[PDB]
């Protein structure tokens, strides 16, 4: 087990080459935000953009496009009803995040089915929140599981793995990871990442981050990191570590840590660690 | 009578345990914002989120969802027409605030009737603004009055209690409180809180806070405090005191104190007082 | 002629009494913002709220309510189609500002006609921008002209007064003011205010404020000042002077002075001058 | 070839005369933002306003007016369906920018055709992004090519000029410029501007600006500069240089440079260089 520290950040966050263009920094499609939870996908989008993703496209209810553009004009917006366009943006994506604010309805199930069906070996797929629940209910078989990332909290991991909370032990968690062949970012008070290699144990987090939207922000950072950096699980560990490092720093002054504040801090923190 | 000072804040605002999750910090449903006064419910929402409430859901006119999400992406939004969903979020709520920007129409009366009908002993109910007027017109009998909180200004207290302004004396106020068996946050230039125990007398406030939205902010802070802290009337007194402490501090530099500024200050002030 | 200096601010901007309530600080209705120029009325609203107006209601195209609430949640919003409500808010207003972003169409003409018809002796009426043009085209006779304020630039003053630019001399300007019996805030590189008494000559202004929205901000400050302060023309001169004082200060660092920045500075500047 | 340095800024950015009015500082119409890419036109608008343009009007999908006004209340908004009004604002424009977020559909083609058809000798026309692609597909003949500015990246320049990337050499670029008789702002890691005179070579830029919206911001700065400053190609070089100077400064602290941050810095940077 590797216990995370700033060295993960110096490892993962590379200085950009002088002659770089947007697409070098990845195309991300974020999918979520039903009519009640549009804010969730807006928080993931803000995190993704602030993290350095080259191009961010958001598939979300058209209700949410207006407030999303008020806060995140850098994002392209596609509604759930724009079937041809949404299919196209997903095909062209380097990274797909599905789940923030997604909910559990039929359109949600169809989009997940479509994403999974088309998933290609070169694409990262992050399945978060209610998308983990849908995936668990639908008996899918992943074509390229090594490129799928699940970000469950402990209750979603019970749904996915059948491990009850008390049995969510290092060895049992690893065995269920192995069964899937995917990366499991098991979110908790101290988040642990299970994969083909040596698990990563996060060392930060505070209860001031126990507020709505914190996981949406993390998912957006993970997507942005996978858009830009080496396609190894260390990159995901870097995202996880940075999310809580900024949170822990904010918590020194702020009783609750608003997720937008974590996103807004990303450019200055990343510059600090970018490998010289 | 207890005269409020910072000691109320050290008493009420506890350090969160290292292993805390969102729901530990309460589920709040805020209800209000008709088509003209949507800003009111947005200001209550901003205050509630900034105060540390775990999860905030807003039932308000669908007209208001867009600007609410532009400012408060952490909130779930439900429209007045989503009868089944709104009923469900109210049932699941730990704290319900009804009133900011609510107005006086039939839909408003029906929602209040529904809230009151379902109110359960474990839930806090805050009845604010035009909801106090509706309650006063409707001859309701509270099932669990000890868990209801009324936040009238002196004119709404006349409606509720029949005490004319000049007779709103400590002893008469207490007698009318006793008749209800509910908490009365009697808002004035120096706010006083009447309950089963020894009244609380606030010691701050300034005329720079005499601007629209100040009471909406307070109501959101009260809801957020009741979401997180001990279920005693001291928690409400803490909210009241903190609202005016921040106001009074802002008023040192600002001629008028914009309510959003009070909300934005909550995380740094709360950290200062959180009981070590 | 009184040449304006900070002494106008110490004269006009009074310390609020300890026991003050919102309505003491006036009810303002701002009318304007057609479908193309909604931003204009949003800038006037931001200025009015920041200036300290007790209660601000905005009558503007329903298209504009969403972005207005994203920036100004303190405002009540009424659409042009809400005939009964808009009539009611105008009747109850202490100060009416009509004109920012209003345009020149029939609905615009009808609203102005309605405002003028109902104008009462206790109400301030500010006629700004395209409302000056409409007024000039419509052959109205003011019932209480001493309580009307026109805020023309030099071309609108030609429309209103028939004075060509070159003949807009102190003596001719005064004579045309006298014909109306209203206050004329003649906006220019150095704004001059004509009334029954000794004209006021502003002494600030810079070309960095020569940007769209500057006059909308001024009109909102004038409305907010008349809402709160003595009903004498000195109060209007205070608004004018403060607008350019903040502008001139911002212009020291900013090549162009964005009008929102002037509005955002009002609370700290007003505190500085409020008469001890 | 002139290698750009701050001296271009001292040359181009003049101190405004004491007696200046908005229209002296130019009328700009920005055209773009389809239903998916509305954020692009919002970023160009923010840049144009912050740059000092007198009056900014935006022709964009009505979907985008709400978030645009939330961020940029200084702009007039016109929808693509308001045929008469949009025609009128274009006729009256001093500077037209067409392209940010425009996309490639028929309405887009018609608007470009209309703009080109009416282009008058006194107007600057900037053709950016997907408008370069449309122009390249449509076999147009420019009536006043000396007043047209193309802002291609290297792939759009291949479309326009048929020069493949490897043949985009100084001499070949100049020859293709000469064929058009227009200004070519050839965007790259080090942007070069070709015109009738001696090319301008930009000397800044960093890979932190390799993020969506950076080119939209530049286009808005170019439009704002042409609105205000001398009608020579040096003015365009000033815009280009300032865009990257601010970017390079932000990149010292920020890993990625968010385009909104460049726009927000314009007033303070321009004041620094404005020719004393």
């Amino acid at each position: 087990m590797r216990y995370l520290s700033k060295d993960i950040l110096e490892e993962v966050i590379t200085q950009r080459p002088s002659d770089s263009y947007k697409s070098n920094f990845g195309r991300v499609v974020l999918i979520g935000g039903n009519r009640q939870y549009g804010g969730a996908i807006i928080m993931s989008t803000e995190a993704c953009i602030n993290s350095g993703a080259g191009l961010t496209t958001v598939i979300t209810d058209v209700k949410n496009h207006g407030p999303l553009h008020a806060r995140c004009p850098e994002a392209m917006v596609v509604g759930f009803e724009e079937t041809v366009l949404l299919t196209n943006v997903v095909e062209q994506a380097d990274v797909i995040l599905i789940g923030p604010g997604l909910g559990l309805d039929a359109t949600a199930q169809q989009i997940l089915k479509m994403v999974l069906a088309q998933h290609q070996k070169q694409q990262w797929l992050i399945i978060d929140g209610s998308a983990i629940t849908l995936f668990s209910q639908g008996n899918f078989s992943l074509t390229y599981p090594e490129k799928v990332v699940f970000t469950p909290h402990q209750m979603e991991w019970q749904r996915l793995s059948h491990l009850p909370i008390e049995q969510q032990t290092l060895a049992n968690n690893q065995r269920q990871q192995a069964k899937l062949g995917s990366t499991i970012v098991l979110k908790s008070h101290r988040t642990t990442i299970f994969h083909a290699g040596e698990p990563f144990q996060n060392t930060g987090g505070n209860p001031g981050m126990a507020t709505g939207g914190t996981g949406d922000t993390l998912a957006g950072i993970i997507a942005g990191f996978l858009a830009q950096f080496k396609p190894t699980i260390e990159t995901i560990a870097g995202a996880v570590y940075l999310h809580s490092l900024i949170g822990d720093d904010l918590a020194k002054t702020d009783y609750v840590v608003l997720p937008t504040k974590i996103s807004q801090a990303l450019p200055t923190y990343m510059k600090k660690y970018a490998q010289p």
